């Protein structure tokens, strides 16, 4: 059982070191990992390193790491260390990239067996994970959006139907109840609806269908929210909610559907079943998989043209459809170009911060600070109220919050000053996912048609990493195949760390600026009026 | 026509911007680039900058950059600047990079033609290019090491086939000649025939086949070295010199293979009508060209199976006619694999630096300079005599010269010494080509074969970018499908500017440091006993070690 250190003793030989170390551990900690003891955090198999060994050198190594030097970190194992200098981030991560013709899953498990790979996902490999709170205002905004899109600004008497309860996917429940709505999400494993209960991401579970639909109905007449966990296998639910002719407002999904091998159960095998089909004729795993994932589709297009409102939640779902041969697989969009783009253009992402003093007072003092802050952003004060009143913390006391251009580096460094006078009792890292507004390439998802098609250009992810290192981070990460799987991504990672010194004020007033700086430049580039705007309001220079 | 500044003179704001500034109008000097009206520097499509917009803003933005901010360049394209630090990179590169599932030529070109994409190769886009020179060891070397293996030590006596005579391929018949052989070297386009002739990287010319046997065989028999360009097509050519059972002892191929489109041409067509095929039927032109390139490679094997001593000199030829149908296309190796990995493990690579005076007299005295630093080391003296003798310069008087990890940080501060004290008469820029030690990953090129079978991870690229950037080099780049063409390699290339000043000695310490050294934990990763020994003998940290 492996848990982040609290309070004020270090165990490396500045508080730089220690952060990194801290989050390592904290990545694992079984409040927040979904299978820490297999080093998985979240989405499939993304772990923290790549195997137990590999996990004990990088804390051996991080204690002894000095202030001006810089460890190396290959696919979850640290492969070598360099002297470098105090403003240069201590910790440099490269995972899962392999070359373009070889990213695929087959080449990633042949070099897997060999103990050449692991899959970092976003922040499971770059130690930047908050437990199921990291993408809950990413999921919240997207539902929020969709609502005044559809429902008048409210999902107040709506139906949402959906799958996957897993670290992330576990988020989609509250993400549902906060904007008013009902919410029926379908879970193949008892023990992921559990987790979701136990820490408050969902309201009730059921094995039966026709409680769940009772209690729905129940719940969308008097126009209260609700989430219900319905155990079952998606691919078969769906399609019987769909012949049963029950009015479903809105569908999505969750499943991690990016790795055929691990995050979709086949229809028709329980979980046991599934894990000796898995393990004993893994070819005919996947092609099984790809065949309930080929009709769990089929379910949602139904739905669409039934009249409800369907999207991708980014799990490369409808590519595998697609794969299969369903034609029409894009014939619902993705959350981004759909409603969280227009957010990305003022430089908006999943902003977060974490407590090293394991103090929750800390997180409470920052989220009085943003108030302080930014006095006139109604919407953000509503966000804070509603984290502080539905949120329960996971390991390290954290806090999710979409902030823009300007807005971040202007909480880091107010951050950085509350550390330093004590009102914060122990400094504190500043991060994000890797899903943000200038840190990714994935035709899928987060570039998915961008207004000029530069969809596959990966060079922004690549200067995101490069520019973030140059400026100051604590930590930078460059990952491949996050989120959507192998072949399908390209993205960068920072964190950095608020230890209260003037270093850090420099530091941060720097990357806190690039990082979303690019993220400006890059859809400035593509065309995104809002974002060519965001550019001459706060001086971001576009060359041409 | 441009080309770079010369003299103390100064038109940014500091020194390492005005390196930039120089080394990107070097890498477009009608002396130095294969092709600059169309911002092309070398293999096929390799340009400095994505349009002649993108170059005119990147030079205003370079003349007005401070020493604490940074440019940011994505594909030829000037993005943005942020502020940074002064031992931070003045400008950061990411040129052709496209998501996995799209990193193709058909991507690449319908991205391109709405003005979205520039092919960077290595050394174009990263403005480090030096002319042939830039290669020309790593030929030298290449065939040096293929004779201590098949040929006693040396190529006298030897007759080695081949094609290409562009920017990087113009080398090879220099490199051959350097080992005493005889070669010839078939070249489809006289005009670039003419360059490699001008520019003494080959003796003599000719469009008769009968005419070229009869010179070697006069040379190969007198055992004198000897370099002949055949003017004509490969795909032909070399199926005659097989069909009249020439007797060839090597061959290999340097035409650019790894761009269908562009570059190569196919059989039996003059430039003139390749050029209308190229723009009016493109798909059909890619298709008649892998069908040429099939035919190429047929030879090539033929060659081998008859006796000669064949290889891939990293063009990607060979996945080329796999992909057309000849399954046993890889029956050849390429040359990293079979010759130069050994020395990737000792840390070395195309080093290489440039004079910003414009004066030779610099060079000349940073090629005694070596010889001082390295008193013992016959071959590093023997290297530098040739490349002094032989190389004529191409715009800025540039060296290149491999050196291994410790060597590089030793010969770069020196270098800095020698600025500051004003022996050298202006800064020099320390840079090499992406293909390197540690800088690159190519399953059919540099990383092909790795022993443990880590072929295809790209990380160690990723790393090096990441590691230099930290370290504090002056620019660094992250480029894809470099060498061998979309899809198949992901590599970064590094630059740092030895100005005299105190804030370069520390900046060249730590990053000529960590470049090489990135290169030895790679080998050693996957295993290189070498690899391993240095990493041991230099103290280079290896986190899994007890
Ligand atoms: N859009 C975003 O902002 C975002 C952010 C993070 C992760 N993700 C993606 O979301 C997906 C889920 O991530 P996660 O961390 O929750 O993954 P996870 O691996 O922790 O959980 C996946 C869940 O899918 C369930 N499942 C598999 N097959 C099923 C079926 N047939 N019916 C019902 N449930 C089934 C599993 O039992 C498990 O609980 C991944 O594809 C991930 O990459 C998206
Ligand atoms: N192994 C290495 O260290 C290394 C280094 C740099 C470049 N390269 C590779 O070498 C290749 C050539 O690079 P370059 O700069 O010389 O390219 P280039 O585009 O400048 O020149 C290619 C030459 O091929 C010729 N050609 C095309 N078709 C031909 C045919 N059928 N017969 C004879 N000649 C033909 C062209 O006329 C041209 O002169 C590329 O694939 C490049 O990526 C390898």
């Amino acid at each position: 059982s492996i848990r982040a250190n609290r309070g004020t003793e270090l165990e490396c030989l500045g508080w730089e070191q220690e952060a990194v170390l801290r989050m390592l551990r904290n990545n694992l900690d079984p409040e927040v990992a979904e299978k820490p003891e297999d080093l998985i955090v979240y989405g499939g198999i993304g772990k923290a390193a790549r195997d137990w060994d590999a996990f004990h050198a990088i804390e051996h190594s991080l204690k002894t790491l000095k202030n001006d030097e810089t460890l190396l970190v290959q696919s979850g194992k640290p492969v070598g260390m360099f002297r470098t200098h105090p403003q240069a981030p201590r910790v440099l991560l490269a995972n899962s990239v392999l070359v373009p013709k070889w990213a695929d899953w087959e080449h990633f498990h042949e070099l897997e067996k060999k103990g050449l790979m692991m899959y970092g996902q976003m922040t499971a490999g770059s130690w930047i994970y908050i437990g199921s709170q990291g993408i809950l205002q990413g999921t919240y905004e997207t539902f929020a959006e969709l609502a005044r899109q559809h429902f008048g600004g409210s999902l107040k008497g709506t139906l949402t139907l959906t799958a996957g309860l897993g670290g992330m996917g576990g988020a989609q429940p509250l993400s549902v109840t906060m904007n008013e709505g009902v919410v029926i999400a379908v879970e193949v494993d008892e023990k992921r609806i559990d987790k979701r209960i136990e820490t408050k991401y969902c309201d009730r579970k059921t094995a039966s269908i026709e409680e769940a639909l009772a209690w729905a109905e129940e719940a969308k007449l008097a126009g209260k929210p609700l989430s219900i966990a319905l155990l079952g296998n998606a691919a078969e639910v769906h399609h019987t909610l769909l012949n049963r002719g029950v009015k479903i407002d809105i569908v999505t999904d969750q499943t991690s559907a990016h790795d055929p091998l691990i995050g979709y159960v086949p229809e028709g095998y329980s979980l046991d079943e599934a894990d000796r089909l898995r393990q004993d004729t893994p070819e005919l795993y996947v092609r099984l998989a790809k065949q309930s994932m080929k009709k769990h589709v089929e379910a949602m297009l139904a739905f669409q043209q039934k009249g409800s409102i369907v999207f991708d939640y980014g799990n490369n779902i409808r590519q595998v459809a697609k794969d299969e041969g369903l034609e029409n697989a894009f014939d619902f969009p993705g959350f981004v170009p759909a409603y969280i783009r227009p957010l990305f253009c003022e430089g908006k992402g999943p902003f977060r911060w974490a407590a090293l003093s394991g103090d929750p007072a800390d997180i409470y003092r920052t989220d009085a600070l943003l108030k302080e802050l930014f006095p006139t952003n109604k919407a953000l004060h509503r966000w804070i109220d509603m984290a502080q009143e539905k949120v329960t913390f996971q390991g390290l006391p954290s806090r999710i919050c979409w902030l823009g251009y300007g807005e971040r580096k202007k909480m880091g460094l107010a951050i950085n000053e509350l550390v330093r006078t004590g009102e914060l009792k122990a400094p504190v890292v500043i991060g994000r996912d890797h899903l943000d507004c200038g840190s990714v390439a994935s035709p899928n998802r987060e570039t998915e048609a961008m207004k000029d098609g530069s969809d596959a250009v990966g060079d922004w992810a690549v200067l995101n990493a490069l520019v973030n290192t140059a400026a100051g981070a604590s930590w930078v990460s460059f990952h491949h195949g996050g989120g959507v799987g192998m072949g399908y991504s390209l993205h960068a990672g920072m964190v950095a760390v608020a230890d209260g010194s003037e270093l850090a004020d420099e530091r941060l007033a720097r990357v806190l600026t690039s990082d979303p700086g690019m993220g400006i430049i890059r859809h400035a580039d593509a065309g995104y009026e809002r974002a060519v705007e965001v550019a001459k309001e706060q001086d971001i220079i576009v060359p041409m």
